[PDB]
C-alpha cells in the first residue's frame, strides 16, 4: 500500500558524472565509454549567452582546454566534437562503471528520474514528466546544467534528458542525448516563452487507477461517458486529448481493477467539474500527472 | 528554481542491499562490514506472525537456515543474533561497498530517503518523514520488508529506518537499525491503530519559505502572529505545537528570505483559516510537511 513519487534508483547514473570545465565555467558531464556529454554551453561566458555562434566559440577551444575530473581525478580528453547542442569529448579511459545504456527521445506526459548534481557530484533524485509544452519543472540551481534524466529497464539506462537551462519563467528545458532539445528552445540567453502546459490525461487516469488499487475510491461515480464527450470536457480544463491509443495503454489498470476506463473518464470528468471539496486522492489534493500508466503498474506490481 | 520532493542518491544504499531467506520467507538485508541485518520476522511463517515468541523461533534456526544473496552470490552465515526486532546475520565477508555509515535514531518531523527494495534488489528511492504518530507514509509491497530509510551528509550514509510492516490502515511502521520500533508497534500480526497524523508545522513553514525563495508569494500576508497566538490556531487544526526551537532552526531562511518567522506563522494560519481558494503553492494544492527546515536549505543551496 501507498503510492509515492518514486524515481529510479540512481546508482547506475551516479557512477557515470563527472566535471567539466572550460575555461571559468563548469557544469556535469554525462561519462559512459570513452566519451562524456556535456551541453555545449559550456564554452560560453555569461556575455557569449546572450548571442552565441557556438561554431565560432568552438574554434578557439582545444581538446586541452576541457577539464574533465571524475571523482577528484582528471581524465585525458583526446578529442572532442559538437553534436547539436552537446559536446562529445572522447577521453582516453572508458568509464569503468558504464551500465548497460541506450539513448532515447521521449514524447510529452512521459516521466524519468533526474540526478541533480554540481560539481559533477550527485545531489539528489526525483521524478518529473516531459510537459506537453517540452519544458519539464525540475529543481535545478546554476551550474546543474548537464544533471540528466533517466529510466532504467533492469539493468540498461535509458537516458533521455541533459538539462541545459532555466527559462525567465522558472521552468527547464534540455536536450535528449543526441542534443537536440525538447521542444521549441535554444541554448541562448533570449526571449523564450513556453506554451500551455497542459494536463497529460492519460497520466491522471493512471494515478485514479493506482488510488483505486491502494483504496482510495470516494470519487468513484455511477456514471460512464464516451470518448468524444468526456475530450469536450478535458479540452475545457486545459486536459490532453484522450486516444483510442491511451484507452488501450490503460487496459492492465483497468482489468486489475474491473473499472471500465470510459468510466474512470467519467469520475475524472466529475472531479473536474465538481472539484474536489476540500477532499484529497492518494494525499493529495491536485490531479497527479506525473504517473504514466507503466509506473503505477511498476509501482503496484514491486519491480525491481 | 523549482522545488521538488527530492530523495538522496540512493548508490551508496544500493550496494548495501542483500536477499534474506529463512525457510518460505524472503526479504531484504542491509550488508554492512560483515553483518547484514534484517527484520526478526523472516523467521516467521505467515501462521507464526499472528502471536510469535521470537526467542522460541529462533531456537529452531541455526546459521545454514539464513540463506543471504548479495547479487547472485551466496554469503556464508557464520553467526546470528536476535537485537531487539532485528536479526544481525554475521557473515564470513565484509561488504567491499560498506560506505561510511551511521546508526542513527530519528524524531518525528525528520525526514529521509527509502529505498524500496524486493528479493535484495531495489525497485525505486523515494523520501519521506517519521510522522509525528511514528507511522511512515510509504509506498511498500509485501517482501519490501528489510527496504531501508537514510540520510547522507557528503559521504556518511546515516541509516535511521529499517521497514518491518503495515498497519491494517495501510500505513507503515519499522524499526532504527537496533532493532527498537519508531512508536508503539510491534512485529505481531495484531490489532495496532495509529494514533493522530498531526501536521508537521516547522516543515510547513519551511516550505513556504522554499515557496518565496521560489517566486511564489501570493500567499504572504500584511499580519504578524505571536507563538501562543499561532499554537491555538495549530492545536485547532492538528498542527504541531511551533516552539521557540522550531523559531531558531527556521532562522537561515527567515534571514534568507527577510520575512521573520512570526510573520510567516501569521501567513499559515491565514491559509489555514481561508484555505488555499482553488490556488497552489510550489505546485500543491495543500500545505506540505515533509521537507524540514534543512532539506530546504540544501535544495535551495546545492548540497552535494
Ligand atoms: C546551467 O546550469 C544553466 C544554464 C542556463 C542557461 C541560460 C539560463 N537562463 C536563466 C534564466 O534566464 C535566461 C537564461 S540558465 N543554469 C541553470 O540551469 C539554472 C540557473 C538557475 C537555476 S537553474
Ligand atoms: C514485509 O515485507 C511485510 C511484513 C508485514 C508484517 C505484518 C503485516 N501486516 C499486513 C497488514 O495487516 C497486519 C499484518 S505486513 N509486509 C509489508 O510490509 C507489506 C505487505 C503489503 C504491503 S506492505
Amino acid at each position: 500500500s501507498g503510492f509515492r513519487k518514486m524515481a529510479f534508483p540512481s546508482g547506475k547514473v551516479e557512477g557515470c558524472m563527472v566535471q567539466v570545465t572550460c575555461g571559468t565555467t563548469t557544469l556535469n558531464g554525462l561519462w559512459l565509454d570513452d566519451v562524456v556529454y556535456c551541453p555545449r554551453h559550456v564554452i560560453c561566458t555569461s556575455e557569449d549567452m546572450l548571442n552565441p555562434n557556438y561554431e565560432d566559440l568552438l574554434i578557439r577551444k582545444s581538446n586541452h582546454n576541457f577539464l574533465v575530473q571524475a571523482g577528484n581525478v582528471q581524465l585525458r580528453v583526446i578529442g572532442h566534437s559538437m553534436q547539436n547542442c552537446v559536446l562529445k569529448l572522447k577521453v582516453d579511459t572508458a568509464n569503468p562503471k558504464t551500465p548497460k545504456y541506450k539513448f532515447v527521445r521521449i514524447q510529452p506526459g512521459q516521466t524519468f528520474s533526474v540526478l541533480a548534481c554540481y560539481n559533477g557530484s550527485p545531489s539528489g533524485v526525483y521524478q518529473c514528466a516531459m510537459r506537453p509544452n517540452f519544458t519539464i519543472k525540475g529543481s535545478f540551481l546554476n551550474g546543474s546544467c548537464g544533471s540528466v534524466g533517466f529510466n532504467i529497464d533492469y539493468d540498461c539506462v535509458s537516458f533521455c534528458y541533459m538539462h541545459h537551462m532555466e527559462l525567465p519563467t522558472g521552468v527547464h528545458a534540455g536536450t535528449d542525448l543526441e542534443g537536440n532539445f525538447y521542444g521549441p528552445f535554444v541554448d541562448r540567453q533570449t526571449a523564450q516563452a513556453a506554451g500551455t502546459d497542459t494536463t497529460i490525461t492519460v497520466n491522471v487516469l493512471a494515478w485514479l487507477y493506482a488510488a483505486v488499487i491502494n483504496g482510495d475510491r470516494w470519487f468513484l461515480n455511477r456514471f460512464t461517458t464516451t470518448l468524444n464527450d468526456f475530450n469536450l470536457v478535458a479540452m475545457k480544463y486545459n486536459y490532453e486529448p484522450l486516444t483510442q491509443d491511451h484507452v488501450d495503454i490503460l487496459g492492465p489498470l483497468s482489468a486489475q481493477t474491473g473499472i471500465a476506463v470510459l468510466d474512470m473518464c467519467a469520475s475524472l470528468k466529475e472531479l473536474l467539474q465538481n472539484g474536489m471539496n476540500g477532499r484529497t486522492i492518494l494525499g493529495s489534493a491536485l490531479l497527479e500527472d506525473e504517473f504514466t500508466p507503466f509506473d503505477v503498474v511498476r509501482q503496484c506490481s514491486g519491480v525491481t
